[PDB]
């Protein structure tokens, strides 16, 4: 036994309790007292319940944002990974790695410089926490990807292979290996 | 010909439709957030009951605290300066038959139970300690009869009492719990198998389970991300203390 | 003051001297008598020295294995990844989360089916694959997309050879699994003995531990997906928008949102 | 129209022909791993020095304990019961910035103080303060002065006096280690930044700089998964006792 120094700080949740507060409140209270999903993304990303005006805007942007089909980057991810028979958390989260500069994690950068930038801009007019923004698409976009998942798995789709036709084999022309 | 086949949703139109229906127009009818997630992973527009229903579960499972595996990988890559979707995605990777599991789990081998063995409880019970082990949603570390768990009682009395659903899964589990904790307090209907039963009952797609876990944690693991990269919080490396080395001797490397 | 104890036991290496000692190793010593890669994936591995004949087949089994081009799900996930402009541990990350039991994460499984056939099924290979069908599914390291009896597959042909020909390895899981693949071949040309087949059933006859024998595959084609990486990072690729015309859009006709 | 265009590999063949060279064919006239890295990242078969020079910072790199954040990372996911590609995945997305993806950096900050500040360290540490923050390839947790990192240390002297590199970046950054470390003795030149020099130094491509970590850390992440494996290790929960709970007061939720 001995002093020890904590390895992480945090401030938004806590499990110790009769039951997982966050920012403070309990969940059963919130639901008990008519809060929605919206209101707990408030909560456990800005430590505070949102007004009434501000849950009705994140409510939209994440109904907006859901999904946007099966051709884009973390949709495409999903489904390559449910094709492959990987389980859903681990298909969901590399359809999620895509999400970045190129696909839907364009919406901090601009929210910072002024459907990436109208949420972008909305993010910033109502101030919230500027590390926040790409949090949004992330969780709007998981919605599809799990769906896409689903979709895939109810079909039992098969292995995806890329078609060859499909691929510029611009290649290096075929030589014989020298002796070492 | 084509390389994938999709059901759920179409993007070719001026917005896009989730199982036939607009994004603007769910928006511009007063929907939510729990009606695009039955549209998306059932293909159905919730009923008022069952929206009201996803809403809570999502709610009840956004978070359990930093020290959990799925929040707590997230917190180790915020820590190592990684990007918010690529932290999250290294905690959502815990999520499965240790972390997460139970709910599914208990959903399966409730609604198992409701089918071979509705008039034998204790056949049921025989079956899972000899096929399974200890009952998925059954039993919690300091929640007991002595000590209920508040957010089992809110979710069983809101769908019993402010609902006309109907619950052969949950209402199996609540006579489970009465045989079990006759045995041993601790072993109560827990929030695992209480979400569990209300999955089945809701008639959710069997594939689609494990989807509100993994959803409700992403709310919880982007919140962490926020939160460490909020205090400036540094880099992560395991004290030695706790890490217990049991390595092999020490050896010179021979000459080959 | 609290009633520590440790969050992790380790066996494998050590870094608290001044350097990481792999299994006892200490590894700039492993570098200066002139061991290699093979030699320290062994040891963190195996938690054993490889002998020489262990090292040369360890070391033919990552080049053979470390890419098989960009159609196949790891290698694509990689360029989707880097195509998006992710960085390249995360792109990667996502390429390597597609190894499993469909591409090449079926070592393991391969591995531990042949075994359990050598002893449960010596004289009885349609017993073996009538159980399999029955408890499992498709065997383990039976099957591939493009290789066949018509197109082999040089990889496992190599790999066979090498072992049969140049070591002096007692091999009576890969000699099942070739019966079972004389076997599968007669009823459908596709169902070839395939690259994690091949390698499931030599390491398990080199006594690797089982829990291992994925890794082999993970580590090879994480060569290829980081030059896959690359690659699409040398051209400056755009990001990827899968053409319309792949998708077949089965969807619900259009609705209108009903009033609350 | 094609999807994609490659130039690394080409599988349609009778087996993978990698650069132009085929696979067995490398197996067969006695090259190795480090020679298959070689082509599929630079497209050209190493010469001697390139081969022993890869394979070495491949084995140096190989693990560095359990206490670090991808390989803390792959032990989560494998006692969390994940399967071992996505368990190394989850490890693997923890380097980065601060954890074993400064290589390409820290070559590219080096080689540019080489053109820009050749007789003025001072200088390039007044720029990085101002323009970047820290250095990148400078500073370690544990190691030190006090604590060298006998790695770093090994690499350098292998270099030095077993090549025939003229290695400009290397030599800079550790001329900038004598300064940094004179203030604190934490800011060594770390494996990040050796490697990158050396890369730098043998103008390997930039987008190649940190594949040689994220390939040789996965040898270890895998190690760690198997170990955890063979142990039966179960769930990981942080202990309470290392958590700060800064969290807000228990309050009641205000009437809607």
């Amino acid at each position: 036994s001995h002093m020890v120094e904590p390895l992480i700080r945090t401030t938004i949740s806590d499990d110790r309790g009769e039951e997982p507060r966050y920012a403070g409140y309990a969940a059963s209270e919130l639901c008990s007292k008519g809060y929605g999903i919206e209101d707990v993304i408030g909560l456990l990303w800005n430590k505070k319940l949102p007004t009434r005006e501000e849950s009705e805007i994140i409510k939209r942007i994440v109904m907006i944002s859901a999904d946007h089909g099966p051709a884009v980057s973390g949709a495409f991810g999903s489904i390559l990974a449910a094709c492959a028979g990987i389980d859903m958390p681990q298909a969901v989260s590399a359809g999620m790695t895509m999400i970045g500069p190129r696909f839907g994690g364009a919406v901090t950068n601009a929210g910072k410089y002024f459907v990436d930038g109208t949420i972008g801009c909305i993010l910033m007019d109502l101030d919230f926490p500027v590390h926040s923004l790409n949090g949004f698409f992330v969780l709007a976009r998981t919605i599809g990807m799990i769906g896409h998942w689903i979709d895939q798995n109810n079909q039992n789709s098969r292995l995806i292979r890329l078609y060859d036709y499909l691929i510029n084999y611009a290649v290096k022309p075929e030589q014989e290996v020298p002796e070492k």
